[PDB]
């Protein structure tokens, strides 16, 4: 990490500083430099820390003369590496591109420096470790530095075009991976000048992505509209008003099965879900959810809704008989217990519970047959990590699935305890009906806000409310121990201290009081303690974490709402069958344009 | 103080009014002022009430022609300085240099004025009283006032460049305290041209500070960040990034026991707080934070967390027996009592509890000799005052192994009444768990925040609230003393009234209201009041108030969390052993910059 850095450069300044000709190609002395050079007892091989030569320390240091007197007296040394871990394949051709010193990228290729060398070290992978990413091949570091002339330089020297890197990367997929400067848009129109042929927008990197499908996953607004700017086709401008032809190739890919708005709406950036407010995704995404979209997500919520309210009405009308034996036993209320499966289905109202249990039974392995292709084929990580793809409501409704399917089991092998499986059941699957709010103005919003105070905002309060409930529980049972539990029993014992007091700290039961006895005065004081810093100040504060994680994150709920109907859509498509979803567009048939599917936009501009 | 400034201005204006010499030469009549010094009877030194000479009124009022008159009179009030309690240092050249009047600061410098006076006078001193501190010595005035060339005027004119106040400070310590201008920074370098050689950095005032460290504690960044200027090495510029190496030896101070890391955080400046987020010192505190303070203050939170899980494992055990007399009374519920010690050791799970114990009272002595040194060494008032440091934290640790060796005090020696400090020992030390909240990003500024409301709105909301609760306790025990205490007992006693209708304002019970009896009229009065201008208003109002200030402070938390994750790790050091804190950095051994300890840093800059 770190201090592996820093260890080697301390042992590259050691190894520089300790040999002769290393430090005077350092500082650039020219009288030691002839002296040292004006000898031939021995090849100028004397490396560094790395493996690096003195040319690599002359270009380091942007000493343009020690350069010309090194390769004067040993031409050889343009075509020698670095050697060790941190510069696998860095040769001086690297650093005399990427600290642009023209002259002597000049001076390196007239001696025949190596153009397609691949720097494979450890600094020049794309790692969090390494500050920039500029790739492995000179090219690529020309590209990425910005400077026309050496990237030309190269270019009537050799620097082959499709050449890949570790990754996978071609030139144009680094800058893509750049931060959005200037000279990284027409560096891309500068390279695309030398394509002059399959093509190299049409190469994939080691993941399997297309430059315009990079460009779509990694945020890059910019480089994305620009792309778009060479896939567009004006019909005509008759007045203030112009049609827009867009290309729906690369975006729609309707016989590809891992698809451009897949792979930009599952992404880990947070730019990727501006590319989906862009003049040609959006409009498609709109007509898509606007059509065909919104009532089949209506019909499959009314669908989930009824069979909630099957699971719900099997639920209550659950078979349970009187209790075999006499309680004998004061503290204890219950009266009922669980039918056996023998005596479960007798009646016609038996019967009808029974064709709803399998209904619901039903229910849970279609969702279960739906689900876990979806564990298996995207990432398990990134299928419950995303709240845009519903992550959370897919992890509850996994749950839900296990848990009802558990209660099924429990029910044909008669085991004591339903209760439990089912009122999980009951709450996670009445839970999983707000998966199903992302899809309108007013509900989807609010729900993201739950999901981001839920997994923000209530460990936040609950790793400070539990610790205040553990102490205030701890006092409690101290002062209410000594006393007659019939009088006040909510600190009878400390698991009903630890639940009595969490009701009161959330004031949902009134303060223990009782006027015909005299309580402890001790518990006066700490109630009054635990009532002042407590009830008053955390819950209020509370209230106000909230509304300020409200106020601040109400710019990004709302573009998060809309990147995520369109994940919605997105999944909605290729599950359900290809007749309720056509082709969206029109083909490029009639307008000359061939077997290319096109969305016609009309757009007024003053 | 004001009235002092006001009585001895009163004074020297009466004093000089009354003096025909000394108003001749205030407001500079000139031949007044020649048939005043043609005469020869009596020797010039006429005073007015501070003991200022005629050259000082000459000085104050920028009248240099009465000046020059003067000492053509004269020439021996150049050495001569005034003499009361305000102004016991200042001579005429204090004033010269001040006003900037250059010519006069040459005329008083050409008739032979002291260079090296001490201006040691109440407004000369670093008092709050007074507006401006520029020194003592017409070295630091000139320093101070920004003008070069009398800076230089003095400086082939003598004015020894190591010369202290009274507080200890140099001239650079001087140039430190002072608002942060332009010529503040430079002005520094200038008389660091003079330096010329143990040098002016390297001395320390009365207080032990060196010019680095003073500019550490005082919040100036500007100077702070201009002298690591000049103690920073930059190794290379390899394209679009750096390698610079920061000198660690004033910053890190491995070997000094006052180290400048301490001096910064635990200081009573706002701006302080902002040297922690500089370019030399954030990436070492974030280094010793992320590598070492992290994983160990994780380590001795879980520590912390067991032996209070231990503790309140041995308070619920805790031995207690039947209550030997009957009660014979009713309105009272206690049927348990302390057992006392020879039979409270009896069971195996009596020596459990005993273990528990000891293991307990081991925590509390080795929290005692842990803490009681940090009392003694840093002070008193810095150990509380200051929350960065842990300051209430610290406090309820003390009092909490204060009040559990009291209960082990009043275990040994049977005492009745081990509840009460019990009960202060469990809410104080499970709060003293929430000092471990400070190393998460999510827990820190939370817990920041409820300090921030205990000593700031609590107390404003209680001193409004307690009036309440008195003035409607009182209307309450009015109304309800003349009535059956079996019926509707929430007031039937005074310290009940005072903390039912606390619990009624913080509205943690029900409203008192018996539908089988008549109530008074006037209760019902006075609750309508009560619950319209309290639980109504005062409540969702101290909400309000919680979350503008919330607001408000919002943006100093987030900053201060940041300021005190650095007191932890600078606590977390010097108090374990080295051998788990090793030295942060590398040496500089290999660069040859010799056996000072650097900072290698990679910056990016386009």
């Amino acid at each position: 990490w770190e201090q592996y850095r820093d260890r080697v450069n301390m042992l590259q300044q050691e190894r520089i500083r300790d040999s002769p000709l290393l430090q005077a190609a350092k500082e650039n002395d020219l009288r030691l430099l002839k002296i040292l050079l004006l000898n031939q007892s021995c090849d100028f091989q004397q490396r560094g820390a790395v493996g690096e030569t003195a040319l690599h320390v002359a270009a380091l240091y942007d000493n343009l003369e020690a350069a010309t007197l090194l390769m004067e007296a040993a031409p050889e040394l343009a075509k020698e590496p670095a050697l060790c871990e941190p510069f696998v394949g860095q040769t001086a051709l690297h650093i005399a591109v990427m600290n642009q010193n023209l002259n002597l990228v000049r001076a390196l290729l007239a001696r025949g420096a190596s153009v397609s060398a691949r720097a494979t070290g450890a600094a020049f992978r794309r790692s969090p470790h390494n500050l920039i990413y500029y790739g492995e091949h000179p090219l690529s570091f020309a590209a990425c530095v910005g400077s026309e002339e050496i990237v030309r330089l190269l270019i009537e020297h050799g620097a082959d075009i499709r050449a890949q890197d570790s990754l996978g990367n071609t030139v144009l997929h680094i800058l893509i991976l750049q931060p959005n400067k200037t000279f990284a848009c027409q560096m891309y129109n500068l390279l695309l000048s030398y394509d002059e042929h399959q093509s190299l927008e049409l190469v994939p990197n080691h993941q399997g992505l297309t430059p315009f499908k990079l460009a779509g996953v990694e945020g890059n607004t910019v480089m994305f509209q620009h792309l778009m700017q060479k896939r567009k086709h004006v019909q005509w401008t008759c007045g203030p008003l112009t049609s827009t032809l867009y290309d729906l190739t690369e975006i729609d890919s309707w016989g590809e099965e891992l698809s451009f708005l897949e792979l930009v709406v599952s992404s880990k950036k947070r730019e990727a879900r501006q590319i989906l407010e862009q003049t040609p995704v959006k409009e498609l995404v709109s007509f898509k959810w606007k059509k065909y979209g919104r009532p089949y997500f209506c019909v499959l919520a009314s669908l989930y809704i009824l069979y909630m309210i099957c699971f719900t009405t099997c639920c209550i009308y659950r078979p349970l008989k009187l209790r075999d034996d006499n309680r004998t036993d004061p503290r204890d209320i219950t009266i009922l217990q669980q039918k056996l499966l023998q005596e479960a289905y007798v009646t016609h109202q038996d019967n009808i519970r029974l064709v709803g249990e399998l209904v619901t039974v039903t229910g849970a392995v279609i969702i279960l047959l739906l689900e876990i292709p979806d564990i298996f084929r995207v990432g398990a990580s990134r299928y419950f990590g995303q709240t845009i793809l519903g992550g959370p409501f897919h992890v509850i409704i996994i749950t839900y699935a296990s848990l009802v399917l558990l209660t099924m089991v429990m029910r044909l092998t008669n085991m004591n305890g339903e209760v439990v499986p089912l009122s999980f059941a009951l709450v996670l699957g009445w839970c999983s009906v707000m998966y199903f709010a992302r899809g309108f103005q007013m509900l989807g919003p609010f729900t993201i806000m739950i999901q981001k105070m839920i997994f923000g905002d209530l460990m936040r309060f609950c790793w400070l409310m539990a610790v205040v409930i553990l102490g205030f529980a701890s006092a409690f049972h101290i002062t209410f121990q000594t006393e007659d539990p019939n009088n006040l029993g909510e600190f009878s014992d400390y698991p009903t201290a630890l639940f009595s007091t969490f009701e009161l700290f959330l004031t949902i039961i009134d303060g223990p009081a009782n006027y015909s006895v005299d309580l402890p005065f001790m518990y006066c004081i700490t109630y009054a303690a635990f009532a002042i810093i407590a009830t008053l100040l955390m819950l209020n504060l509370f209230i106000a974490m909230m509304g300020d994680t409200h106020w601040r994150v109400a710019q990004e709920r709302d573009e998060l709402w809309r990147a995520q109907v369109v994940a919605t859509t997105v999944m909605l498509e290729r599950k359900m069958p290809r007749f309720l979803w056509p082709r969206s567009g029109i083909c490029g048939y009639e307008y000359g344009l061939g077997d290319r599917w096109f969305l016609r936009v009309e757009n007024h501009h003053d």
